[PDB]
């Protein structure tokens, strides 16, 4: 059974899953998307170091055999991260004038956003922008331009593509007593109040093993926010027990504002951390335990009021 088909019959948008176009053309890969998923996001094809490597010298290939093949396939695209110290060319990292920064900034998110737009659901705009004690990351955004470089980003995405849903993300949100999970909802509520247009928090779910139980109280934590939608991201799970994996989805059903879950790859031995198993199907493409115990869940239904 797809699990996607089974969480939409819940009432939410999508259950996703990252690739890209080497996956897609090998192992099972395209198949599985194709029958179980929904959505796809670039693993990698869309970071700065993959799309704008040096000043102005935009590569699209990648992306462009992503998207494609999502639209030939009727699969919903998120894409992301357009502004995130990680995956940063040092071309951007080096520089010190603040309007400059400001208009790089500016020309990466707008030519990504423009080249596809209307064709992405969800971007994420900024990614990872907090300390885990909740202060701001000191990435060069900060340090060049200071804390406006948050709403700029923002600002200017909704200007390049206003049909997007546009997300700010970041990991160690699993713990509603964790400080950086605060910080994420409180400094999001006082932007949106402002008129930030940010429509989303993303949670990076890259979980370890017992990790899922608490997601269940994190995840109303970061919709209190209120922003329209959260999404879950990135999610694996060391050793990918049903448990863990079962509590995120119900994490998931139980936030209206919760649209939907995206896995960070299909089979194991295609993980970052293969060694610790963390996802959904094994090195034969067999679904493992934890996806039969996701169908399960999904198929069962809850007593409403
Ligand atoms: O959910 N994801 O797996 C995922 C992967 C890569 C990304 N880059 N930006 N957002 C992303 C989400």
């Amino acid at each position: 059974q797809s699990i996607d088909q089974l969480i939409k019959a819940r009432g939410k948008v999508y259950f996703g899953v990252a690739t890209d176009q080497n996956r897609l053309t090998t192992g099972k890969n395209a198949a599985i998307i194709k029958a179980d998923f929904g959505m796809v996001w670039p693993e990698n094809s869309m970071k700065w170091d993959a799309t704008e490597p040096s000043q102005g010298n935009f590569n699209f290939a990648g992306a462009d055999y992503l998207v494609n093949w999502a639209q030939q396939n009727g699969k919903l695209i998120g894409a992301g991260c357009l502004v995130w110290h990680n995956f940063l060319p040092s071309w951007v990292s080096s520089i010190t004038d603040k309007n400059t920064l400001i208009n790089v900034m500016k020309n990466h998110i707008t030519t990504l956003m423009t080249r596809y737009k209307g064709k992405i659901r969800t971007w994420d705009v900024v990614g990872e922008a907090f300390n885990e004690d909740g202060s701001l990351r000191q990435n060069v955004f900060l340090n060049v331009i200071g804390e406006d470089y948050i709403p700029i980003a923002f600002q200017t995405a909704r200007a390049a593509d206003p049909n997007a849903k546009l997300y700010i993300m970041d990991y160690n949100l699993d713990s509603a007593s964790y400080p950086k999970t605060q910080a994420i909802v409180n400094r999001v509520k006082q932007w949106r109040a402002a008129g930030v247009p940010i429509d989303g928090i993303g949670s990076q779910m890259h979980l370890s093993a017992g990790q899922g139980a608490g997601v269940l109280q994190a995840l109303p934590l970061l919709a209190s926010a209120g922003t329209p939608e959260v999404s879950i991201l990135m999610l694996d799970v060391a050793g990918a027990s049903p448990t863990d994996y079962v509590n995120v989805v119900n994490a998931c059903l139980n936030v209206q504002s919760c649209v939907g879950i995206t896995v960070m790859g299909v089979a194991d031995p295609d993980s970052a951390f293969a060694s610790s198993t963390p996802l959904l199907f094994d090195g034969n493409f067999n679904p493992k335990p934890a996806y039969n115990a996701i169908v399960q869940d999904l198929q069962q239904g809850s007593i409403e009021g």
